[PDB]
RNA sequence: GAUCUUCGGAUCACUUUGGUCAAAUUGAAACGAUACAGAGAAGAUUAGCAUGGCCCCUGCACAAGGAUGACACUGCGACAUUGAGAGAAAAC
C-alpha cells in the first residue's frame, strides 16, 4: 500500500518522461516566440498610453 | 609668325576640358558597448552529410569551412449527407 517512497519519485519522473515529447531543444523557439510577443505587446501598450 | 611669290597672293598648322559629380556635419559600408536569453537528433553527453531559397560570410575556387553556418521541416475539409426520432411548423 505504501511501497516505500523512492518508487514515487521514479514514478513521477517516468510520468513526466512519457508525456514530455516535443523533443528537447524545441523548447527554445516557442519560448522565444512568447518573449517576442510579450515585448511587442509592451511596445504597443507603451504607444497607446503615450 | 616661316616659306616662297611679286607686292594681287600662295602655301604650313585648325576647336582642349574621363566628370561617386564644387573647399570633409545633411547622399562610397557596417557597427562599438551596455542590459535580456545565452549552443541541433523525442533522458544525458554529444560525430557529422544533406534537402528549400528575396539569408549570407571566409575563400582563387565547381575543394572546404563558418554551431551538422543560420532560418525553415504541419496538419488540413471538390464531405455527400442520409439513417432515424421528437417537439414545431404548414403537409402526408
Ligand atoms: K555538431
Ligand atoms: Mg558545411
Ligand atoms: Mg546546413
Amino acid at each position: 500500500i505504501d511501497m516505500d517512497e523512492d518508487e514515487k519519485e521514479m514514478l513521477s519522473e517516468a510520468r513526466a518522461r512519457l508525456a514530455n515529447t516535443q523533443g528537447k531543444k524545441a523548447k527554445r523557439k516557442d519560448r522565444e516566440k512568447q518573449l517576442e510577443l510579450t515585448r511587442r505587446l509592451s511596445h504597443l501598450q507603451k504607444r497607446r498610453e503615450l
